Parts: structure tokens; C-alpha cells; sequence
């Protein structure tokens, strides 16, 4: 009697505290992160926000990198803004990219990013964010180029900082971090963008850096990593801004033991890039300098590559299933799904996942977002912004099309 | 002791999980859907949003098909928008109806549809949505005309897709689906809009298509079905765009065994249409081509018909109780309730219900919404939008009137 | 053992259902309404919304009658709008007062009334609203002058209708109804505004009219009643638009047994009115025609009168404690507290209460709101709107001042 | 059996009531307030709202004193506004500071302060606010200069008033009050701003003044106190507007037994001020008249001073760790962290804390906000507003920089 009566008092007191936290929005169980990526045959459109069309009249932030990340209850678009609205003089893009005005904010997926529906996350000109099942982890880097500091928040509260260890533009994913069993993982770079730099993997629990490792990656270059969990490890597919037209990757376990390489497919994933031809398992130097944030999903030895359609500018977007492309160098693939037509503006892209705790599936669902960049330098405006579209992978019927930005430039402020 | 103590631990753990889901908004019990339609004598006004009057100044979407659907806790207006606001250059209506910019969004009933109060649902140029007691089911069709794909979401998460089986503009209700005991039901059409096409009924559980049936309906034409539950079966009243001035219907049980016919009343329900005269239990071909989304409620052999007042254009609206009109061909009715005056713009209309789990009644409450279309082609604007009004059926005193849109066109953007 | 174990299963199942309803916002316990009005010495300012100043630039409704009512968790401003925004052509006030565009909406107390923060309540050109401890009761009258219908909603769902019984502008409080022990009470009038009319008291439970009584009030005239609970009965202080410069009152118990009279004080409470002099316990006919919505609080034989400062137009506002003014005819009072200066625009005013279930007090707290009317006919604008201020009664130190509207007219739209 | 079964019924009934209150947002446990300030080495940026840049186009209040205060679930920016928006004629700053239009409002930290995201708190031209673990305490002073009244609200409900006891501009912190174990503490001043005035400490529980003490502080002057809890006592660092270029402080226990003094450091904290030189433990009269709201944190005999960089106007901002500066008069310090560059506009600043109940730390976290004042009198606009930045103290790596306002003045309304 005393055992069962004391057992009920703990269950009530515990569950009540859980219920009170869940009212404020905090979850009760961490995401396991141990399932493998879902079998899929194609991509179904998930969101489009029409941000720039709406901001022609509405009160909408000029934004960059609208990356998506999901809790176990909702999916949000995170983004960076200079704290200026479309069609206002402050959106003038002469301001440096790494400015003290730059902030990380977020809004529900598919909504135009407005001061009236957007939540403040961090002061940031480079950022990452992800949810561990319990609270949002946000990482916002600000400060001078020679001593930037990433401010780490868990549930909106500052929990750690990470300072530049090379004094040369500390910078991170610009898409979601990856969470497995209560630890979240990101990659940061410090150093040249046109030469060998330094790359670190961070393991973060409740917003505290609990472990970091510097990658030994001579002749590799890592920027703006798209990282996802897969079977309890983390895979990141990144941008080589130094001398790679194919993408670098790094994978690691929860102890930060890692492996590195480049995607071998002759279907080169970066922009700019050469025309497809025999590829390489190291960096493809032809047109390899500069780049664009991107992603890929590894399935065995095959790979789903998302990439621009143009080899030379950020135009079009397509998904390509290359069944041996992770490890083999040919430029043959078996499935292409159009996402944005060749003549249409595209831009950054990144992975995001939906965990089984949210979907009810027994596998890790892969998704991706694309940023559709409008304005300077390609168009005669004073401003630059992106809108977004996103897709999730499904094992059912899908279709290719073109879902472009659709705004008519210039705007009023440009005259 | 061990039985009652273990019985309390399951009740606590179960109810706590329920409470945590209900905090995120998810319900605990599916709608039964087995009650019969309430006895009613007339229609009481429920909402009016004044969307276009407000959007003359406010930041309000240009929208079409503002259909209502209710959970067990709230009623929402779903709608399609091109991602443009009233009084902005992007609202120019040259853009094709089936564009990649078109999205399904929703806002609380009676509020102007704004980016600041509207929730994103799906990328969609044809849509359906309904709530099963637990979560929102949304269906959003996008893609090319020759291979459109309906993306099915349950609680905002992609759960299924349905691809065009005739390659000729897959398209669905543009009003709510119907839910009974945890299964939700919709109708889709693929094929010509001016000839025989193909019509399928879908049964969907937790967002998964669990059964579908192709209707064998030679010489019938089904579009834009208004479907409601009634006594555990589903009734749909639709639009014959081929050769019917009266409306087609299809009814089915939870196993998708169905019946078909046309509303026999000589009070023809479509627009355009002939003047009332002896009707037919098959398609009335006179002025039968083209049409307008509409609805009717069957009560025994009688029918409540909502229809435009004009026989030739989308003007006025009225409710007509025809006590033998479901099965008989005369053009005599017994009650008319004015909704929108003959000289006033109207448009699409559709049914929605309020379930006993929400109302506390012992019957299924019938309601309807009307879209009040302003702008092109009837008026000299660059844009087209609808505002909405809605009514619920009551068995108490009511009154007819005219509740029209009320905006003064043209707007500023039109000059 | 079986008794205590079955007793715990009912408590858990019951409280869980309560918790799930409270998540959606519904309360668990009805307001008792049996306490007497708090002892007070003066009025402390509670809110000011600056609606019209903000709407000079912001997207703010043109509104009338911003009356306040409170649940056990929040206080809201209800208001009527034509569905037009300040500084837009649709705010042109030629439109009839009783139009099909008129709607009852509400927003948090002190916020400018905007489509982006306002909740839709009802289609209405006359309205009442109040909260019984569990859900919002709203009453919205719309329809033609000769057959208007009040639509009654409880928790946003239509529960009853009340149709005009004299075919001559059915109309009600334009401030909150009064709730006692789960029954809510309002007063409606049907008939002439310049002559004897008909007045009914309604008792409403869960949105259902359960009892009504026609008042036998020869030579009295009742409009726009301000009703509050006091010691388990209801007191209403109203507007005599026929031939009374002092205000009529009606009080009743939960069985609708009522008493009637006029406030005897020579401190006349209506506008227009004569200068103070010996008053009357019946209607004071001098300047008695026309009127303004107002209120008073009865304390024994004394009365707190809120009134304009001008005898001839809606300017200024003051609170006056007349310790024998309920029953005596002299024009001497003992305390005046300024609210709006004599040269400043005022307008409608009404009572609202805060119940002990919300305040924790052992008494009924009295409060009032004032509408500050700007624009037509007194000013050269095309529009008319009100902003609001409100005050609660306290038994601690207070101060008089002038808290006026503060907008600078005309606006841009007026030129 | 009867003991354990009755013990479970109380736990369920109690916790359920707690859960229902927590749904409305009310907390269950008061903040202890007994921990000491966290060890820190520097300041990490927490928020920036870019209010004025956004309000160039958006609908954003003209505001002053954007002070932050946190519950156990969120942090908010409180602020005063005249009820006018940026870029509208009503923002013209001729209106007196202490106007009847002035209101205390609040919005989530880092969001531009807009009518669409801001909650109304109080009518106020001087204010304080803080959260005791259970509900928000707000204090809003309005009224005439010769009889102002602070209206005290707890959980949005009026609970007390405090009237001016010297009839000479009653006025308070303009930053958060301090809460310890369910009692909240603030300081108010009544009297001259250029001479000896009167200073009172108030202890407030559930919004009721339970104790007050007049400070005996001859030759001291206290205004706009920044108060924080530290080890179960309260420390306030204030502004001497009479004859002090260093800041006054007052500390007290829960029984309002207090001590007073001035910060001795020759690193003078007020603005205007002399160049640093040997300081004083009493008021430094040189340039001591006038002032700016500010703060400091005491650590043993050392002090963290936040101050403008300019000695003569409100420009720049810096944090200075002076390890003996609380009690010693030298002008040597050991750490400076830049916050706003010398040529950039700054303004008011204040402390706020994050309690262990919110952070999970075992110490009191110190934070501060800075207001970045733009417009009149220093710039050729008709209006004056502030934006804000904030920082929290951390014991990890940080960096100095300049995070200024960034708006380009004049605005459209100024021409
Ligand atoms: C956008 O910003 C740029 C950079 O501030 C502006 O060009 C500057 O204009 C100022 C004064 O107008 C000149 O003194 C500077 O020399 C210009 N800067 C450079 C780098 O050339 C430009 O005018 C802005 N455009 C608009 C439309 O606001
Ligand atoms: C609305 O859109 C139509 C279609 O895009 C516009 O008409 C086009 O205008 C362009 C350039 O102005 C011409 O080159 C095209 O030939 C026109 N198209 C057609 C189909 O005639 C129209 O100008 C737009 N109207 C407004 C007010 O923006
Ligand atoms: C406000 O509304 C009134 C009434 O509709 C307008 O006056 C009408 O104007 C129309 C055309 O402008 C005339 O044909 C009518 O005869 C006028 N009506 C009356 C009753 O005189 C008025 O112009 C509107 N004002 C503004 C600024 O929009
Ligand atoms: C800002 O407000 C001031 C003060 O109200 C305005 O100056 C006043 O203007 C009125 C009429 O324009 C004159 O009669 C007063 O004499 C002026 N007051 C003072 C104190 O000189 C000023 O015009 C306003 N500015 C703008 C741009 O609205
Ligand atoms: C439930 O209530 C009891 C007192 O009746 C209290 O001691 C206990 O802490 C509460 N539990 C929680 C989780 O708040
Ligand atoms: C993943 O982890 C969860 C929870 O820790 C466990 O129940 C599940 O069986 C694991 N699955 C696999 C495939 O390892
Ligand atoms: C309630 O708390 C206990 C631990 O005290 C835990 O095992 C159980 O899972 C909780 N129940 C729920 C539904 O979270
Ligand atoms: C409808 O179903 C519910 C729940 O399954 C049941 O309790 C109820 O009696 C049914 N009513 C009818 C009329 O079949
Ligand atoms: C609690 O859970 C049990 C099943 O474990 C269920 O029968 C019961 O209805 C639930 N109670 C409520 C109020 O939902
Ligand atoms: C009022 O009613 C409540 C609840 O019904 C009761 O507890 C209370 O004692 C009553 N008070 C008076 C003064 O009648
Ligand atoms: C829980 O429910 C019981 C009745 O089943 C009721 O008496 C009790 O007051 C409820 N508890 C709370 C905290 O509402
Ligand atoms: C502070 O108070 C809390 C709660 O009253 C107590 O548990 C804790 O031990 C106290 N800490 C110190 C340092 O006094
Ligand atoms: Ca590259
Ligand atoms: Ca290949
Ligand atoms: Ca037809
Ligand atoms: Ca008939
Ligand atoms: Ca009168
Ligand atoms: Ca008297
Ligand atoms: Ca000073
Ligand atoms: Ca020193």
C-alpha cells in the first residue's frame, strides 16, 4: 500500500511538472535520432512563402538563408535579416554582410517573414538552429571579423559562447544543426574562404559545448554545412569555397570520431561548376572556387543531389537520384525531378529532417529548402532578398515543376 | 490493491499524454459523424469578414474560395491566394489560375485574410480541408496540368500523395471534406471540364489514402463537390460543368459504396441556368455548361438549395426550402430566405457542418458560406478577390436581408 | 479500497476533461455574482488605447462603442466596426449606422483595434457581450429595421436567436451583459426612439434564452442599458431618448421580478440635459429627448454618476459621488473626479465589473469605460471613430485629470 | 488506506488548479531571489530589435525607455509610448513628456515595438515592472505633476495606488523592480530634480504595498533607479540629477533596512561627467547636474560600470570592470568591453537579471539593456525614439564591438 501510494505521488508530481513545461512549449522526451533515412522515390512540395511578392506591399523583412528546422510540434523558417523591410530605404544592400544590425529570427513555415509574425532569436550574421525534442538550440555569431563570438542559446537563454580561434570570420552552417539522443552537433569554420582554413565539430548538450574536435582535413575546404542525423551518426554535406566543384562531406558519431571525403559523382553539386563528366573523390578544382550552400542525402552508395540547373549562376534547381554517386565517378544518374526552371532565380539550399517523434514514421524523413534570391547583384535593385520553397521526401507519387519566386522587380523603392 | 494501483498508473500516463497533445492543439476523440442533420427553419448569420473593404488599406491577400471548416475547438476560413496583396501590382490577374505561386492558407472565421493572421497550409491551386476530431487534414494540389499531385497533410505533416490518373487537371472540392469515425472523405475529378471526365471517391485515415473508388457515372459531370456527413454516410452536391443546370450528387457509406443522381427540383441550383420550370432527375442541359461551386442539404425528399438570384451571372444569393425537391420535378417551393440582393455580387458557396462534439447538440448542424467576388472580369480592375459571409441553420426565428461585399471599386492600384 | 480507487478514477477523468477545456480557454466554474459592490473612494485609470492617434498611420478599424467585459482570465474591448480602416475611403460615414457591413469584434484592453489583433465575434449593428465564468456569451443584432434578429453565441457557437417583436429596430445594451450563477441577463428595446417603446429583460443560460419578461414601464424609455450584478441581483442604468434628462433604471432578480424608476439626483446624468437643479424621481423632460449611453453605480441611497461635463454636447467627462442621489432630488454632491476636460471630446460610456473569481477580492469591483468620439458631425472629416479610456474603482488614493483622445484632425483621407 | 487516498485527492485537486493557472500563464512558485550574482568575465549580446530601422516602413511605436524584465518563462521589453507611430504626424515631439497619452506597453525581447505585437500594461509616463515567479507586477504613474498616482497592477488587475506625497512629479525606476521570495521592491522619488528631493522604498506583495520607508539621504539625489536582487537583499544604482557625476546607490533587506552611498570609483558613471580622475564616496559635483539612467553591478569591493563613452552627451557605451571601484577612488580599471562606438548614439540603460528558476544556474545572472536614442534634440527630426540592444553576463569568451541603432535620419515625416 505504501509502495503503490508513494509511486502514484511521484508520477503525479513528475507528470504535472512536465505538463507545466509543455504549456510553455517545452518538450518532455529527447529525439532518439537513431533511425535510418526513409525510403523515398521523390519530393513532394511542403511550403512556399511568396515572401517577396507579399513584401511588395506588406511589411516584410529583407532576408537571407531562410532555413527550416522542426520541433516535435512545429516546423519553423529561421532567417537572417539586416533589420530592414522590403521597399524601404534601409534595405539598401551597400551595408556589409557582417553588420551589427544582422539578426537571426524565425517564423512559421510558409508565412512571409514579417516583424508582426517573427520571433527574435539572436544577434547573428551567421547562424545555426535545431531542436533536441525539449527546447530550441540557437547559435548566433556576431562581432568583428577578427574575434567573432557565437552566442549559444537553449530555450532562448544564453548557455555558452564560442569565440573565433583563428581570428578570421568564425562562421557556421546557415541551416539546422543535427540532434541525436539529447546531443546536438554543428560544424564551424574559421579562416580563409579562398584557401585552407580550420574546421571544428561541436557537440552541444542543453546549450553547453561538451566536446569539440578540430578536423584534420588537409586540402579540403568546409563551409555552410548541411547536417542531418542518420542511424545515430551525423552526416554533413558542405560547400568547398576554395577549389571544389563537387561537395565535401564529413560524418561523425556521438564521440566526434569523424570521416571525410568528397561526393564522387560526376554530377557536380556546387555552383559554379563544370558540365558533368567523370568526377573525383577529392576536390574538383575546375570552377571550384566560390560556391553555394547546398546539401545531399546519402543512401548506401547512392546520393540524392539537389543543385542549381545553371553551371555558372544561381538559376534553376533540380533533385537528382544517382544510385552510385556517393562513391563512383561517372556522370550517369537515374532520376531527375525539376524544382525550379533553368531561367528562374534560385540560391542557397539546405537539408532538414522530420524525426519519428513528430511524424510517427519508423524512419528519418529527409526534406530540403531552397532560397530564391532576388535583386542585387543580378538585378537592378538597391536590395537583395530571398523567398523560399521546401519539399519533403516521400515514397509515393510526385511530380517535377517550377516553383519560382514570382516577384516583379524593380520595386517602388528602387526608383 | 495491485489491480487498482496499476489501473491508476495507466490512467495518469494516458491522460497526461493526452493533455500534452491537447496543449499543442491536437484533440483526443474522433468525431462520431453518425448523427442526422438538425431540424431547422432558417439561417442565422454567423460571420462576415469584410476582407476587400479592409484590404483597401490593410495588408490583405487577394483570395478565392474562402471555405470554412471547424475543429472541435474552432472554425477557420481556408482560402487560396496567389501570394499577392490587395492594392499591390502583384495582384494583377493575368497570372494563370493554376500557378506555382498559389497556396492554401487559413485564418480565424470573420477576420480579413492577412499575412499577419493567416497560417500556411499547403502549396495548392485546388484544395480541400477538414478536421477529424484529432487533427487537420489538408489536401493541396499543385503541379502541371498533365501530372498534378495532391499533397495530403495530417496535422501539418505530409502523409500521402495522389497523382493525376488522367493527366488532365486533377482537382477537388474547394470546400471541406467530410469526417466520420476517424475516416475522412473527399471527391476528386480528372479530365475535361466540358465533357465526360473521371470522378474518384477517396477514404483517408490519419492522412493516408486507405481506399478509393472510381465512380461509374456515364453522362454525369462532377466538380467542386460540397460534401457533408449525415447519419454516418456522406452526401456530396456538386457542379456539372458539362451539361447540367441542376446539381449532381453522390452519396456513399464508409466502404465507398455509392449512389448517384441529380437534384430533381425545377428550382435549378447552378449558375448559369434556365428560369425555373419542370426539372429533371438527370442533367438539365439548357444553359447547363459552365457552372458555379454550390451546395444543398437533403432532408428526406426535400432539399435546402442555396443559389444565386441571377440565372445568368454570379449575382445575389438565396436559400430555398423545397419540401419535395430532392426527388420531384416541380418548381414550387415553400420558403425563401434572402442572403444577398439580386444586384449584388456573389460567387462560390459551400457547405460546412458543426459536429455534436463541438455544439453539444444531438444532431449535425448544417452551415454554409458564400464568396462575394469582386473585380475582373465583371469590373474594371486588374485583380479579382472574394470576401465571405456565412450562416448556420437554426430552428428558431431568422430573417432575410442582403449582406453584400461593400467595397468601392476601382482601388488605387487599378489607376 | 474499491471506494477510494473508484473515487480517484472519477477525479482524474473529470479534472483531465477540465484541463483540456481550459487549454482551449474555457473556464471550469461559473461566476457566483452574489457579492456586493466594493467600497471605493475614487477611480484609478485602467486603460487607454490611443486608437485614433495610432490609426493615423497604423491599420486600425473605424469603431464605435468600445465596451469592456472580462472573463476570469482577461478583459477585452468589444466594439462595432463598419469593416473599414482609418484613413481609407471606406471609412466615409455616409453609410447608414445599421448596415450589413457592421460587425462586433474584440481585442485585448488598451490595444488599438486592428484587423491584426482583433477577433471576430458576430455580425452586428447593436450588440452585447459578457462571460459567465466558463465561456463568452455574445449577442449580435443584424437585419432590416422591420425584422432584426439578435444572434446569440456561446463560446463562438450559435445557440439562439431573438427576433424583433415590434418590427421597429430591435436593439440592446452596447456594453456588457451581467452574469450571476451561470445565468446572464440583458435588456433589449423594440420601438420608437422618440416615444413610448417596448422593453424586455432576457435571462440566458449557455446561450439559450430560458426566460424573458416584458417590462410594464408606462411613460419610461429604456435604451442602451449599462447592467451590472450587485449582491446576486442585476441593476441597469439606461438612456431615456424620449423625454428624460436623468437616467432610467431597472433592477431585477434571477427570476426577472423587476423594479423601475429614475435616478432622483438633481445632478442630471444624461446628455443633453439642463443645468443642475432640483431633480425628479420620474423623467426630467427639459432637454430630455435624445441622449447618450451612460451608467451609474448605486451604493445604498447614494450614486456614483459618470457624465459629460457639457450639458449640450458630448464633451468632457466626470465622476460624481452623490451620497443621497439615488433617492433624493437635491443637486448637491460631495466628490467630483475629473476624467476628461470640458473642452475635450467624449461620448458613450458604460459600466463593467471585475468579479471576485478574477480579482481575489470579496466584493464586486466596479469599473467604467469612456468612448472619445472624433470626427463627424462635430469635425470636418469624412469619418467618425472613438478611442477609449477606462477606470476601475478603488478604496485608495486617486486623482482627477484629463485623458483625452489626442488625435490631430483632419486626417490625410479627409483632404 | 484512508490517509494515502485522501493525500492523493489533495495532490490532484491542487496540481490541477496549478495546471489551470499555468495555462493562463500564471506561475506556481515564487522566485527565491537568495542567490549571489554569477561569476562573469564579460558580456554576450542577447538582443537587438532594430526598432527604428524597421519603423521607417513598418508600423512601430515611437518609444522611450525599452527596459527588459523576465518571468520564469520569457523576457519582455517594456516601454513607454505617446501612442504614436514612427513616420506619422502624431510622433511630433512638442507634446510634453508627462502627457495623458503616455502608456506603458511591452513586447517580446528583440521584436520591433508595434501595435500588432505589443501588449498594453498601464497608463504611465513613468513606470516600473517585474515578475515574482507567479505574475507580472506593473507600476504605471500618470496624472498631474502636483498629484500623480502610481497605479499598481498584479497580473493585469489593479491592486493598489500610491499618490505623490510631495506634489512634485512622483516618478520611479524606468527599469524592472526586484523580487525576492514573493516580495517586490522599487524606489520612487517626489520632489525637485535640481535639488534635494524625497526618496521612498516600497515593498509590494501580490501588488499590495505592505511596507514603505522614506530614505534619510541628506545631500543625496536618487532618480531612475536600476535595482537587482543579490543574495536576498536588493541593490539599486541610480541617477543623481542634482550634483553627482558618479552614481548614488541604496541597498536594503526585505525589512527595508537600508544603506546608502555613492560609487567611489574615479571611473565616473553618469552622463554628463568629468574626465576620469580621483573620485569620491560622496557626490562628485563637477558636471554633476542632469544625468542619464544607468546601472552598475557590485561584486565585493569591485564594480561593473556601464556608461556612455562621451563625457558630455549620450554617445557610445562601454562596460568597465573596476576591481576595487565600489569602495576606492582611483580611476584605474582592469577590463573594458566596447558596446557602442564613441560616435554612435546611445542613451538610457538599466539592469535586469535572470533568476535560477529560469536559467537552471545556481546564481543570479546579471544583464543589461541600452536604449539608442535617435532624433530630437540632437538630430533634425520632429520625433524622438529609442531602439534597444541587450547583453547578459557570462563566464566564457566574449568580445567588444559596436552595435548601434543604424537608422538613417531624417525620415519621410520630417520633410
Ligand atoms: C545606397 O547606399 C549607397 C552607399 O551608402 C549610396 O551611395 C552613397 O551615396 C552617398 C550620398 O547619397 C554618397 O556620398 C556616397 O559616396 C555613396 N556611396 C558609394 C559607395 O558610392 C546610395 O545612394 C544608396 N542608394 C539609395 C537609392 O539610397
Ligand atoms: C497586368 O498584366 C498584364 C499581363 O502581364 C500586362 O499586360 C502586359 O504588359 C506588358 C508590359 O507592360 C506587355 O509587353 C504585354 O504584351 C502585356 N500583356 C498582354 C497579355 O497584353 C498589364 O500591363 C498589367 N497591368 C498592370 C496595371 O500592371
Ligand atoms: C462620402 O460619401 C458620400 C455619399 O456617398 C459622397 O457623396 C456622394 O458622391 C457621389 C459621387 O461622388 C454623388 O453622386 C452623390 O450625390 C453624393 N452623395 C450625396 C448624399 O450627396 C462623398 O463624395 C464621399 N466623400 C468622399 C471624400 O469620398
Ligand atoms: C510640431 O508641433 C509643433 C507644436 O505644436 C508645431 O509648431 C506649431 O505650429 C502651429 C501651427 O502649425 C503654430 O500655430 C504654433 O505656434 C507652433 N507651435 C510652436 C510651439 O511654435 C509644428 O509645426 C509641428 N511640426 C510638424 C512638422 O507637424
Ligand atoms: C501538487 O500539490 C501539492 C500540495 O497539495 C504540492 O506539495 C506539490 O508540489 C504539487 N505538485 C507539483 C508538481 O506542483
Ligand atoms: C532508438 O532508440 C529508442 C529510444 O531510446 C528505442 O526505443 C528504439 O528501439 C531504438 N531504435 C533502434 C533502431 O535502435
Ligand atoms: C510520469 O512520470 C514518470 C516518472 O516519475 C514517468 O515514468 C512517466 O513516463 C510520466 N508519464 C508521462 C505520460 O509522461
Ligand atoms: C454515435 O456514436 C457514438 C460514439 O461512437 C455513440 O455513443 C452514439 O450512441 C452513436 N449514436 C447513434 C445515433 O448511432
Ligand atoms: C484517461 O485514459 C484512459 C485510458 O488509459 C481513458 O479510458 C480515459 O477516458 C482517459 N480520461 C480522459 C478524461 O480522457
Ligand atoms: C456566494 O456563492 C458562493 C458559491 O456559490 C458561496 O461559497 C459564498 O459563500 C456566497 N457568498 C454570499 C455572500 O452569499
Ligand atoms: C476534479 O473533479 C471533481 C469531480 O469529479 C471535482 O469535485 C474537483 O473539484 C475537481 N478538481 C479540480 C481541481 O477542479
Ligand atoms: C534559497 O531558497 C530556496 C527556496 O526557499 C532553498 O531551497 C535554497 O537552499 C536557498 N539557498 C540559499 C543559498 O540560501
Ligand atoms: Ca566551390
Ligand atoms: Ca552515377
Ligand atoms: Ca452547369
Ligand atoms: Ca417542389
Ligand atoms: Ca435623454
Ligand atoms: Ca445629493
Ligand atoms: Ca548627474
Ligand atoms: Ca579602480
Amino acid at each position: 500500500i505504501t509502495l503503490r501510494a508513494d509511486r502514484l505521488e511521484m508520477i503525479i508530481n513528475d507528470n504535472v511538472s512536465t505538463i507545466l513545461a509543455g504549456g510553455s512549449g517545452t518538450g518532455s522526451v529527447t529525439l532518439a535520432g537513431n533511425s535510418s533515412l526513409c525510403p523515398i522515390s521523390g519530393w513532394a512540395i511542403y511550403s512556399k512563402d511568396n515572401g517577396i511578392r507579399i513584401g511588395s506591399k506588406g511589411d516584410v523583412f529583407v532576408i537571407r538563408e531562410p532555413f527550416i528546422s522542426c520541433s516535435h510540434l512545429e516546423c519553423r523558417t529561421f532567417f537572417l535579416t539586416q533589420g530592414a523591410l522590403l521597399n524601404d530605404k534601409h534595405s539598401n544592400g551597400t551595408i556589409k554582410d557582417r553588420s551589427p544590425y544582422r539578426t537571426l529570427m524565425s517564423c512559421p513555415v510558409g508565412e512571409a517573414p514579417s516583424p508582426y509574425n517573427s520571433r527574435f532569436e539572436s544577434v547573428a550574421w551567421s547562424a545555426s538552429a535545431c531542436h533536441d525534442g525539449i527546447s530550441w538550440l540557437t547559435i548566433g555569431i556576431s562581432g568583428p571579423d577578427n574575434g567573432a563570438v557565437a552566442v549559444v542559446k537553449y530555450n532562448g537563454i544564453i548557455t555558452d559562447t564560442i569565440k573565433s580561434w583563428r581570428n578570421n570570420i568564425l562562421r557556421t552552417q546557415e541551416s539546422e544543426c543535427a540532434c541525436v539522443n539529447g546531443s546536438c552537433f554543428t560544424v564551424m569554420t574559421d579562416g580563409p574562404s579562398n584557401g585552407q582554413a580550420s574546421y571544428k565539430i561541436f557537440k552541444i548538450e542543453k546549450g553547453k559545448v561538451v566536446k569539440s574536435v578540430e578536423m584534420n582535413a588537409p586540402n579540403y575546404h568546409y563551409e555552410e554545412c548541411s547536417c542531418y542525423p542518420d542511424a545515430g551518426d551525423i552526416m554533413c554535406v558542405c560547400r568547398d569555397n576554395w577549389h571544389g566543384s563537387n561537395r565535401p562531406w564529413v560524418s561523425f558519431n556521438q564521440n566526434l570520431e569523424y570521416q571525410i571525403g568528397y561526393i564522387c559523382s560526376g554530377i557536380f553539386g556546387d555552383n559554379p561548376r563544370p558540365n558533368d563528366k567523370t568526377g573525383s573523390c577529392g576536390p574538383v578544382s575546375s570552377n571550384g572556387a566560390n560556391g553555394v550552400k547546398g546539401f545531399s542525402f546519402k543512401y548506401g552508395n547512392g546520393v540524392w543531389i539537389g543543385r542549381t540547373k545553371s553551371i555558372s549562376s544561381r538559376n534553376g534547381f533540380e533533385m537528382i537520384w544517382d544510385p552510385n554517386g556517393w562513391t563512383e565517378t561517372d556522370s550517369s544518374f537515374s532520376v531527375k525531378q525539376d524544382i525550379v526552371g533553368i531561367n528562374e532565380w534560385s540560391g542557397y539550399s539546405g537539408s532538414f529532417v522530420q524525426h519519428p517523434e513528430m511524424t510517427g514514421l519508423d524512419c528519418m524523413r529527409p526534406c530540403f529548402w531552397v532560397e530564391l534570391i532576388r535583386g542585387r547583384p543580378k538585378e537592378n535593385t538597391i536590395w537583395t532578398s530571398g523567398s523560399s520553397i521546401s519539399f519533403c521526401g516521400v515514397n509515393s507519387d510526385t511530380v517535377g515543376w517550377s516553383w519560382p519566386d514570382g516577384a516583379e522587380l524593380p520595386f517602388t523603392i528602387d526608383k
